[PDB]
């Protein structure tokens, strides 16, 4: 028993982290096969971040202008290209530590582990969710750009995120591994609206199931509700509407606990309308939404 | 900016995880140099866990009775010994992936990363603290025994904890890497009192400094306090007494924010006496105590 924000083991990703320097700028790169991926703002100086013409800036760069360092050995760059907001540096050496990998674009509400890096060196690993407004609430500093988010399916690492930017609001924005930003963000020093962020209802419900599995049952009641009645409560509290797909996704957790999804929704409804009244659920005084039903099943079953 | 419960990169520890089988029982082992470390209750059956005579049970075992598997290759056991509550299986092959390591006994209030494992395979990594009552609030299942806790100082992994047991209260107990249990716990199926657990005051204060560094300043006030006045509030709320050593340990965070420790204590005093009033600090509705002043400095500075 016990329930924590558990990140994936980071080993397979640590072996892919390199350092990328372009002029004055140094950020992290991802070395997979003979290709290093990194945010394209590596070619920029502070002066041209207001409105950079990336194609024009890339033109003034050559293969030899991109310094790629793998721990201590210098990688030779034989190619460079821009794919959306990422630069792809073809190096003459395939990464001997390249794991089985995929590049996937995660859906908002899904979770992933982040290996925060500085100068191609990992500093820590934490679990987080792609918020419904496509921002992430991570922990990043100057130099963290190029740090990646991923998931692991047995031996296959699915790379989903590359950190590019901190917005003035303190939230983090980035791209998938093809360079497409999650959300409406642009890689330039300009005013950018993050958008209204709602709570991932299916994740809060899954975490309520984790609480029941882990002994915390104070919030369970003698009531039930309907999808349409629950959704009226969800709208008032800026919660994502619960669909039948979400109910089905919560099926394994419903079967494991013997608590119907709509009975759990009535517990959530009471918790939303009345609060915790000073009590805790799994050591938390607020409703947690960064655990998918999949994360709950995995953690409570012990999937390696 | 941003602040998360960040675990250490787990790679160096993943390369040390092996599977240990003794009869019907299978748990995790730690392979460092030519020695595999694992909880000694691996030699037990469910029938003798009520009051096991470990010396007597170990006598009925020979080197060939201990099955050590490193991923897929069988390790040959040429020695076995019991050191307190851990068994030390001398294998004929040194671990090629042995990192620079130390065995340390952490102090209560200190934090460490746990690589939760099942069948010698890592499933996840999370950060936690040794509670003042020497229990840990981790996430462990049947088979997780042998999972280790550690810290990393540049290239050196300091092993501090080995998971042995879940208590009926849901908390977790274990040993240092010499087999000495943290706390008054014994490795036997018997009634065991965890003891009153207090809040790590120096950690809550350090996390209040992380909040100020990360923009959350609503809780800062026009007041100050003394060590003796603050401690009267700490006792009433089951908080660890704050000493001058703790004030000194918070020195770097005091200098970085320009907020004197005793001014921060008066903010904590008001928060304890009045609560959050429905507000959050770093996304939390309760006072977090599993971040040492060291963890805060490391995360807010970007130490790799
Ligand atoms: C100086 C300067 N030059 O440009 C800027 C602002 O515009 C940008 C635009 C882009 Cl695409 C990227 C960046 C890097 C960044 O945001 N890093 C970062 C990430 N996560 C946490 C903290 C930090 C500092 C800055 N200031
Ligand atoms: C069956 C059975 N045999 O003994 C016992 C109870 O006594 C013990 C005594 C010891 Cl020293 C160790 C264990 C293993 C254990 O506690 N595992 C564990 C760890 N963390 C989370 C979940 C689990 C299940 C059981 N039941």
């Amino acid at each position: 028993s016990g329930f924590r924000k558990m990140a994936f083991p980071s080993g397979k990703v640590e072996g892919c982290m390199v350092q990328v320097t372009c002029g004055t700028t140094t950020l992290n790169g991802l070395w997979l096969d003979d290709v290093v991926y990194c945010p394209r703002h590596v070619i920029c100086t502070s002066e041209d971040m207001l409105n950079p013409n990336y194609e024009d800036l890339l033109i003034r760069k050559s293969n030899h202008n991109f310094l790629v360092q793998a721990g201590n050995v210098q990688l030779r760059v034989i190619g460079h290209s821009m794919q959306n907001c990422v630069l792809k540096l073809k190096v003459d050496t395939a990464n001997p530590k390249t794991p089985k990998y995929k590049f996937v674009r995660i859906q908002p509400g899904q979770t992933f582990s982040v290996l925060a890096c500085y100068n191609g060196s990992p500093s820590g690993v934490y679990q987080c969710a792609m918020r419904p407004n496509f921002t992430i609430k991570g922990s990043f500093l100057n130099g963290s750009c190029g740090s990646v988010g991923f998931n692991i399916d047995y031996d296959c690492v699915s790379f989903c995120y590359m950190h590019h930017m901190e917005l003035p609001t303190g939230v983090h924005a980035g791209t998938d591994l093809e360079g497409n930003f999650y959300g409406p963000f642009v890689d330039r020093q300009t005013a950018q609206a993050a958008g209204t962020d709602t709570t991932i209802t299916v994740n809060v419900l899954a975490w309520l199931y984790a609480a029941v599995i882990n002994g915390d049952r104070w919030f369970l009641n003698r009531f039930t509700t309907t999808l349409n009645d629950f959704n009226l409560v969800a709208m008032k509290y800026n919660y994502e509407p619960l669909t039948q797909d979400h109910v089905d996704i919560l099926g394994p957790l419903s079967a494991q606990t013997g608590i119907a999804v709509l009975d759990m929704c009535a517990s959530l409804k009471e918790l939303l309308q009345n609060g915790m009244n000073g009590r805790t659920i799994l050591g938390s005084a607020l409703l947690e939404d960064e655990f998918t039903p999949f994360d709950v099943v995995r953690q409570c079953s012990g999937v390696t």
